[PDB]
């Protein structure tokens, strides 16, 4: 009768945050809206399940993998990276975004990687962003953060000399604030981003991928590619054939 293992057969629940602008965002009238929120529910039809029984729960990124872990959501989807330490956690779907881990700075602000030695340096808590600066950006101060908004407050107040997010939601920042800058990116094309579900879920797991499968060979990836992430680069992995 529940053949998807969800809480509610009758009703996916997904966590997804509210400020990953333009991956998973809200509307001024409160609606989850985005890529990842657009794409999940076009693979969500494919699965049997309509627009109105999807419920979105934004939560600040460190919480999504360990409510899904403790059965808080049936599924994740924030630009959540593929890396095998979060395979410890949480199991994930076939990957359906590559790209760029971007430092984002003032007017007049840092120019390269090694410009960030002895600087102050947000990150959102849980992000690949994270453990790619306490790795690779040894000598710059890093500033935890709950989330982009409240790091690009400071950035903005003057209180953080840069702030290391996502490519796009770095590149919606810099729109929404025109003296903000791109300064560096950093590949992470070996962390795609994937649904995340509760490790053992095979059958939601097995169906999340054959939908995004699906939705990537009739060109409904690429059409909300499009949509969401103009003038990026679309590898020929999620086009079709
Ligand atoms: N919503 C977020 O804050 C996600 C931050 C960060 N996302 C990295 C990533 O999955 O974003 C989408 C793609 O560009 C992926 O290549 C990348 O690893 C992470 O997973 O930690």
């Amino acid at each position: 009768d529940n053949p998807l293992g969800l809480i509610d057969p009758t009703t996916i629940s997904v966590g997804t945050m509210g400020d990953a602008k333009p991956y998973a965002f809200t509307t001024a009238d409160g609606n989850f809206t985005g890529f990842d929120i657009e794409l999940f529910l076009n693979v969500a039809g494919r699965l049997g399940f309509k627009k109105e029984q999807v419920v979105f729960t934004g939560q600040e990124f460190s919480a999504l993998m360990p409510s899904v872990a403790n059965g808080r959501f049936d599924v994740a989807a924030a630009a959540i990276g593929t890396t095998a330490k979060r395979k410890e956690t949480v199991d994930f779907s076939d990957g359906y975004l590559a790209g760029f881990l971007s430092v984002l700075t003032s007017e007049a602000g840092i120019t390269d990687a090694a410009g960030l030695k002895g600087k102050r340096l947000g990150v959102v808590q849980g992000t690949l962003q994270e453990i790619y600066a306490e790795k690779n950006f040894a000598g710059t101060d890093l500033v935890k953060f709950p989330d982009n908004n409240s790091a690009v407050s400071a950035l903005n107040n003057g209180t953080v000399d840069a702030h290391f997010l996502d490519f796009e939601a770095a590149k919606d920042y810099s729109a929404r604030y025109p003296a903000l800058k791109i300064a560096v990116n950093i590949p992470s094309f070996d962390a795609p981003a994937g649904f995340v579900i509760r490790k053992g879920n095979d059958a939601l797991r097995n169906a999340l991928d054959k939908g995004l499968k699906e939705a990537m060979q009739d060109g409904t990836w690429k059409k909300l590619h499009e949509k969401w992430f103009p003038g990026t680069p679309m590898p020929a992995a999620y086009l079709p054939k």
